[PDB]
DNA sequence: GCGATCACGTACGTC
DNA sequence: GACGTACGTGATCGCA
């Protein structure tokens, strides 16, 4: 049972219709400067397979690819677009992306290939990529006959599934979400990934040296205090030294044995001097392994740039994720690790890094969605929200709020957003369950609208089977009806949190689209480099800083209109570290 | 039997 | 609440 198709040796005009399912196959997981192993086209005139070397060298085919009036339906068009950018070829006219369509229909399905998306509509006339290419290590491109049929079958599925997927998106009121938000964003992410972020490798290498020295020192000190050498990196070996040789108290256990998380070590520090050293060692080693060595491993030696890949179809809440390298988790909390940001620099001379971030976007979204009078007023006054929460739940004036009170109020705020339970809050604040329960109780008394929302949203998830965000993104919560307390509760926390985190995701994605349109209208050279959930990082000529200081915050603040204002802070400097 | 690879638990970096 | 990467350790793979 083979699918019919023409294995063309040359490109013909009927392969260039103004509507087609297109496959530009890039097998390598990381598609940056990666090989395109084959091309497949399916349109009204039939199915075709084209060898990349000839198709991509064909002026007509290249022109067709770049013609915005020639509409293409694809799966993961960003992958193709970026792989083509590295070859100096522009991809335009992508009007439908099955990966993004499937993602929006149900993020939980984990659709990562055409076959997985096709199975949603009982279409199985296509094989999963893994079945054709093999897993991880044994992952190889098969001979042409096998490759060609696979690409043609994927194109054929895309061709057949577009209407069905679009129809369901329409029924879900998500058609604009795909067409006006995710698809345009995909092209923007492609530009961002392709541009990359320049790295000062000399800076990183120098940091590595000083880290190595500091590690050697702490390393020896640890052995001295332990009275013997061992693999500090090993949980088993460490636990034995700490809880057996040194007799430290076992305050927490792990499914496998002794727990040695920083949370536990801090509590053990007063008992023995080795503890602080282990914590320090943990901090330095994390920086050395994950950020210094890890980063230098992925930097391109010729341009000294790192090109992350933003997974736009993975998170259950609509957020993006970042990989190889993950540029969404570069240190900042602690000064030592924060200095790593000094290594992220502008890509051109006399340019600067510009960073803009939303101020408390999640709590502002919560105020809007819950329509809580107290919380909305708080933001209308642009109050320090943690101080305000402390005043309310602890019943004191502003000048009566102590640093510890603000710290705990802040913990409660993070918890309320996470739909946190009394135990979750108790664990984070390191207090009792009942105590944590009282804080939550006081919070709801001060913010009745929020309590009402949390109650109503859980019931809505139960009734509808899912919850939605401002721009109609959805997340199914089948566990919401489980008779298992733990499972159901987790589903409830997700019901309370997804509309918040998800709506914040919708807003910044929209801001990105609005921003790029504005930058183009103004013909600024400034361009986006990264997005870190609630912040946008750009780079631009130093001469554009003044215009960006007004333009970026405004665009981000006006992306959507809520019942409370949106507020954006911004900074700029010679490096990402300096953009503070 | 021996690298190479895979599977999974633990810890920790971000918002 | 949402992520990704590095590590250690035990198990399984691919071949003789
Ligand atoms: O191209 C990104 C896009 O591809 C998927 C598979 O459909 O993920 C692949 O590529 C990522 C980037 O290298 C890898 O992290 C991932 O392991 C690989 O399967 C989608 O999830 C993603 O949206
Ligand atoms: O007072 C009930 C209160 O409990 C929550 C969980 O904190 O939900 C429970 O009770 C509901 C009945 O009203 C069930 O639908 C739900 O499954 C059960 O967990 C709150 O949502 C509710 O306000
Ligand atoms: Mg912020």
């Amino acid at each position: 049972a083979k699918m019919a198709f023409t294995l063309a040796d040359r490109v013909t005009e009927e392969m260039l219709a103004d509507k087609a399912a297109l496959v530009v196959e890039v097998v390598e997981e990381n598609y940056h400067d990666a090989p395109i192993v084959g091309i497949a086209v399916v349109n009204e005139h039939g199915r075709f397979f084209l060898r990349p070397e000839t198709a991509l060298a064909d002026p007509q085919f290249v022109a067709w690819l770049g013609d915005e009036t020639k509409k293409k339906s694809m799966f993961d068009s960003k992958r193709a677009a970026v792989a083509l950018k590295w070859k100096g070829i522009e991809l335009c006219g992508v009007s439908f992306d099955l990966l993004l369509a499937a993602y929006l229909l149900d993020p939980a399905q984990g659709v990562d290939d055409v076959a997985a998306a096709a199975k949603m509509k009982q279409y199985e006339a296509v094989r999963p990529d893994e079945a054709v290419y093999g897993k991880g290590a044994k992952r190889a491109v098969p001979d042409e006959p096998v490759l060609a049929e696979h690409l043609v079958r994927k194109a054929a599925a895309i061709w057949e599934l577009e209407r069905p997927f679009l129809d369901e998106l329409r029924r879900n009121e998500q058609d604009r979400l795909l067409v006006e938000l995710e698809q345009p964003l995909s092209s923007i992410l492609a530009e961002m990934e392709f541009a990359g972020v320049k790295v000062d490798t000399k800076r990183l290498e120098q940091m590595g040296k000083e880290l190595a020295e500091q590690l050697g020192t702490v390393e020896q000190r640890i052995y001295e205090l332990a009275g013997q050498e061992f693999n500090i990196n090993s949980p088993k070996q460490l636990g034995v030294i700490l809880f057996e040789k040194l007799q430290l108290p076992v305050l927490k256990k792990t499914k496998t044995g002794y727990s040695t998380s920083a949370d536990v070590l801090e509590k053990l520090a007063p008992y023995h001097e080795i503890v602080e050293n282990i914590l320090h060692y943990r901090q330095l080693g994390k920086l050395q392994s994950t950020y210094i060595e890890g980063l230098l491993k992925v930097v391109r030696p010729d341009t000294k740039k790192v090109h992350t890949i933003f997974n736009q179809a993975l998170t259950q809440t609509g957020r993006l994720s970042s990989t190889e390298p993950n540029l969404q988790n570069i240190p900042i909390r602690l000064e030592e690790g924060r200095k790593i940001r000094q290594a992220f620099v502008p890509s051109e001379s006399d340019w600067l890094i510009f960073a803009a971030d939303y101020s408390q976007i999640e709590l502002r979204v919560l105020a809007h969605i819950a329509e809580d009078d107290n919380l909305m007023e708080a933001f209308r006054r642009d109050l320090d929200i943690h101080t305000k929460t402390a005043m309310d739940i602890f019943q004191v004036s502003e000048d009566e709020v102590t640093p510890n009170m603000r710290r705990q109020a802040k913990a409660v705020n993070f918890g309320i957003v996470y739909g946190i339970s009394d135990y979750g809050l108790a664990q984070n604040l390191n207090i009792s369950r009942k105590e944590a329960a009282e804080f939550i109780e006081r919070y709801f008394e001060s913010f009745p609208g929020v309590k009402r929302y949390m109650e109503n949203i859980v019931q809505e998830a139960k009734q509808k089977g899912y919850v939605t965000t401002l721009l109609h993104r959805r997340r199914y919560l089948p566990d919401i009806t489980s008779r298992n307390f733990n499972v159901r509760s987790f589903a409830e926390r997700m019901a309370m949190n997804t509309p918040i985190q998800g709506s914040a995701a919708d807003i910044i994605k929209k801001a990105m689209i609005d921003l790029n349109a504005r930058l183009k209208e103004e013909r600024l050279q400034a361009h986006l480099l990264l997005q870190v959930h609630d912040e946008l990082i750009l780079e631009a000529p130093k001469e554009e800083m003044e215009r960006l200081c007004r333009l970026v915050p405004e665009v981000m603040e006006q992306a959507v209109t809520l019942r409370v204002p949106l507020k954006v802070d911004y900074h700029y400097g010679s490096t990402w570290y300096d953009a503070k």
